[PDB]
């Protein structure tokens, strides 16, 4: 539910410091464990 | 704390994939910016 | 590549003004 | 208000510059790491 999604923000917060690292020094780990804890909120 | 706000931008995305298997690169775009925001 | 993002960034902080610059980067970054 | 505390990142990667005029990348990674968090 909108209670799960929360818990995910934690996922959105490790792709925003991976991005960062990226423009300084992939990220695709850090949204594949986004997209599959929003996956299993929505299911 | 807004990712709850952001969960209909899931939906599409889940309905686009779904489309696909029967990109959803503007779906997902539409996704990490509203997480971005906030 | 959001390069000419960073650039824009690296640019205004030489001279609110860089947020927007920012914000343009991280937008990026979310499309990248 | 959250920025201004970021210039401080910005001054460590100026004075790397002029030391590799004389890599940078940690110095521009603790910058945007900043700007992220804001």
């Amino acid at each position: 539910r909108e209670g799960c999604a929360s818990r995910c923000m934690k996922y959105n917060d490790e792709l925003e410091k991976c991005e960062a690292r990226m423009m300084s020094m992939d990220c695709e780990q850090e949204l594949e464990d986004l997209l599959y804890c929003l996956d299993h909120c929505h299911s």
